[PDB]
């Protein structure tokens, strides 16, 4: 369409040049701007992209949105606005015909479990033979087609384009992980949600939020941003075992569905039986109690599957059909995955990377340790270290602990492993600057019948290194390649 | 319509009896429930209205919404739900066909100035000859028809009925004051806003919110609850002279318009000239700067009229037509009103009742005191007293200060005046247990050419007394009746 119609949506603007031109693309990355693109400049943590306006002109782009008039050829139209990214989200949703209004959208937020719940909703939808899309830490997925991305919640234009791709591919629904960063930073401006789901709130991301207070209020935006139109069928799904759910109630008018294991809720799990192969439980609901078989491991994953079932049920699918669909659901990549059970050791990978997520992981694996628990964990570079010794303490619930860096970036890897080491409660631990080296060591130390857990990365395919350069790395592959060498069964 | 269709909007319910019945009314007050009403029970601060279910049955009501099965005749249908008031707002907006979707709705929140801004928007709309409604501290107004009410933001059912009355009366827009209580307590569930306006945030209501933190987050709900549909023409209007506006930006995607006098903003007031008769100023806007004449007194009222003009402009009315409409706008009742200027004293009433609102009032009146400033203020009963000595301090900017109770309820009136007295900085003050007696005294003490200010009630027609019984009381009438006696000019 033409720039003219797009910019009628912006009341405060100084327009320098014609808006008669056709527009088919928008971008906040200058490297992809061309004729027919709007390039929207912004000030990032690293660079100020106003500086690349001359590049997009060179590349054919005839329209930039800026916060200050730039030096450009006369024939490039400039639209000067007070808040360029705000305008970016308005222009994006407009250009792509409001993609989040065009399908059912589920949003999941919380400190741990976002990937698990969001992926479980997508997998249920697929099992029911409905087209579905997923966006989050594992990247972007339409039905069974995956690509990897840089964020859990990508910047507004990329994110909006991805919702449009899901609509164009014929998705009937889409599920998004909603990071607390994404919310605060405006990454989700324009994204209408139909169901908002909460997992839990425990200390994380305080290098960004400053306080627990601010962190929780950040996550409440998913709930309050549902809005106020009570003709719409929207729903909220809350964990009654987390005390922040009481606050979440208050920020939204839509009907709330609660789930719980430890505290009373509308939906509960009773009579729980655990195995490394999955769980069974009695699913108390307001309409009756039903036996559920789930392939996922542990109680934390029972909270998670409950959230996912309730989310899908809320939009009109019978509980009986959901419960049946859950039985042979595929593993969630990198989230409590038991690797090749033909190995003579239990080899398990998981993304847990805060003290609370580690306790849930260890709680789930521990009843099944027959001999020694060998536990590897990483601490992330350039993050709040306040609870890192505490991660170290929690790791020491294991018999043998390996400390590694995880995406150390420009931080000294020794600094991070030393920080974890501060909380260790026995002498049975060891630190490696190189995580691949650390995994090969956990295999070396492991006996037949031992349990080995690799925590904090799952199948994440890179280590962020100095310069913020991504280097290939795969806990699962490194661990398997080393476990076959040591145990056979290649 | 029938209960059947209404309750399809509620997913979790236990229905005891038929829903075949016709429903034309909903109520959370048992005293108005009858045949065709839904009575929704709830637990209040005073009583639990579940107890009156037998009364509504006696009165003919055949449908109650409860949080627990009650003792009732068999032919009364009960719908048992986990959150009765949440369901009340859903049922109400449904029954009345979503009244807030049916007109343009402006919402105003902030510690001081809500009544001023909200009333100024209504008055502009009327001046432009458009049907308009107002709801807030001065009660409910359709065009020029007024009724008084008990709250600034009434409980959900009353509030929703009032929006419906405005729609039925043909209102093209409606403006609501949005109290921080109303937001937290769910009074505004279902109410779609098109424009959200912020005045300021300073200490108040902490007996309810506990912290400034929680108090500000409460008010952010108006902004975040606008939602995420960027096809809708919604706008946010923020005061750049208040540092909470920086936080408000972040909780909403809609375009933001800023106003300011002390700090840079998109809309500013320059070259300000003041009189007891009104102000003139240069109104800097993004489209040019225009001379404005306003009937309201002081700089705080210039922030207020700016917010109101920008709100009306945002929905498509030209600034030139608004600016012309503003010139002879009617006084806002109880908000910096200069009473009979034929009196030989300046007699002024105002609602200011926190330390910050008092400073703004005194700032506005002071340049015009020719002799002595005689200042009367009340402290409210059963409220946080932490800043009350500070109100006492601020009052003592006057030459002679009268301390009174304001709605003392069950609090000792001496306790409240004594608390104000704690902050007094000179010996020229006096305390009265009876506020009428106090006003008659301010007249006694006043000379020709003095300024008398009555603060904290405006034209509020009652004193809440022991038992929470309202007794008639009117600062304006009591003051005028006493000023005529003393000065003549009946
Ligand atoms: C600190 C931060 O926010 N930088 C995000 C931000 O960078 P910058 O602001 O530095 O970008 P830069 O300054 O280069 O560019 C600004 C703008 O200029 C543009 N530009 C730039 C260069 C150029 O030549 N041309 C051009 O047009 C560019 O497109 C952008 O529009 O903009 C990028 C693009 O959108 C994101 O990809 C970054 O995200 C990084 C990867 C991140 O790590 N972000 C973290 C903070 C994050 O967002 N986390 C959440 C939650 C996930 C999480 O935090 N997980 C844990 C996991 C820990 C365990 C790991 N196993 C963690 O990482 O701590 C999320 O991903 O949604
Ligand atoms: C503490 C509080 O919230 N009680 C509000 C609340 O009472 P209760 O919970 O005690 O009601 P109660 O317990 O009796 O009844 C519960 C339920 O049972 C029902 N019910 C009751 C009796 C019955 O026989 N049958 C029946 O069906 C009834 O309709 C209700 O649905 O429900 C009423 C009805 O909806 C409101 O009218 C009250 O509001 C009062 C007046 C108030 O003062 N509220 C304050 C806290 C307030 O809301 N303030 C804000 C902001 C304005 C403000 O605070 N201004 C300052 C002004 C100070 C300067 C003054 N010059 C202040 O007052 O401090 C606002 O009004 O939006
Ligand atoms: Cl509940
Ligand atoms: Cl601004
Ligand atoms: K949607
Ligand atoms: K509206
Ligand atoms: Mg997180
Ligand atoms: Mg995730
Ligand atoms: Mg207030
Ligand atoms: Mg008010």
């Amino acid at each position: 369409m033409d720039a003219s119609t797009l910019f009628k949506k912006v009341k405060v603007k100084r327009v320098l040049g014609s808006l008669e031109q056709q527009i088919d693309d928008i971008t906040t990355d200058s490297r992809t701007a061309r004729e027919g693109s709007i390039f929207v400049a912004s000030v990032g943590y690293t660079v100020d992209s106003h500086k690349f306006c001359q590049n997009v002109a060179d590349q054919g782009c005839k329209l930039v949105v800026v916060n200050k008039e730039q030096s450009l050829p006369a024939n490039v139209t400039q639209v000067v606005v007070p808040d360029t990214l705000r305008v970016a989200s308005i222009l994006a949703h407009t250009l792509y015909d409001y993609p989040s209004h065009q399908l059912v959208t589920f949003g999941v937020t919380g400190t741990n479990g976002k990937t698990s719940i969001a992926t479980m909703i997508h997998l249920i939808q697929r099992k029911l033979q409905k087209n579905s899309a997923y966006l989050g830490t594992n990247g972007f997925q339409i039905n069974e087609t995956k690509t990897k991305g840089a964020n859990t919640t990508p910047e507004t234009v990329s994110l909006t384009k991805k919702i449009k791709e899901a609509v164009d591919a014929g998705a009937e629904s889409m599920t998004l992980e909603v990071s607390s960063h994404g919310l605060v930073l405006g990454r989700l401006r324009g994204v209408e949600f139909d169901v908002a789901i909460f997992s839990n709130l425990t200390q994380d991301h305080l290098d960004f939020h400053g306080t627990m207070e601010a962190y929780g209020h950040a996550k409440s935006l998913l709930f309050s941003q549902l809005g106020e139109d009570l003709s719409k069928e929207k729903y909220v799904v809350l964990n009654n075992d987390d005390s922040f759910s009481e606050y979440l109630r208050t920020v939204t008018p839509y009907e709330v569905f609660s789930y719980g294991i430890d505290e009373e809720a509308q939906f509960m799990a009773k009579n729980i039986q655990e195995s490394l192969q999955g769980v069974s439980f009695d699913f108390v609901t307001p309409f009756g109690t039903y036996p559920v078989k789930s392939p996922y491991v542990g109680k934390f994953n029972i909270s998670n599957i409950m959230a996912a079932m309730i989310a899908v049920w809320s939009k009109g699918t019978s509980l009986e059909t959901i419960i049946k669909a859950v039985e042979n659901l595929e593993p969630v990549e990198g989230r409590l995955e038991v690797l090749d059970p033909s190995l003579p050791i239990d080899l398990i990978i998981d993304y847990a990377h805060t003290a609370d997520g580690m306790n849930k992981l260890i709680d789930a694996v521990q009843p099944f340790v027959k001999q020694k628990l060998i536990f590897l964990v990483g601490m992330a570079g350039e993050r709040d270290l306040t609870k890192t010794p505490e991660m170290g303490r929690v790791a020491c619930r294991a018999d043998y602990v390996i400390f590694t860096p995880d995406n150390p970036a420009n931080d000294d890897p020794k600094m991070l492993t030393a920080e974890l080491a501060k909380g260790a409660t026995h002498q049975n631990y060891i630190e490696f600057d190189d995580r691949a080296e650390g995994i090969k060591h956990a295999i070396d130390i492991a006996e037949p019948g031992d349990t080995v857990v690799l925590a904090s990365k799952g199948r994440e395919p890179y280590q962020i290194m100095p310069g913020h350069i991504k280097v290939p790395h795969r806990d699962d592959l490194i661990g398997l390649e080393a476990a076959y060498k040591k145990f056979g069964g290649g």
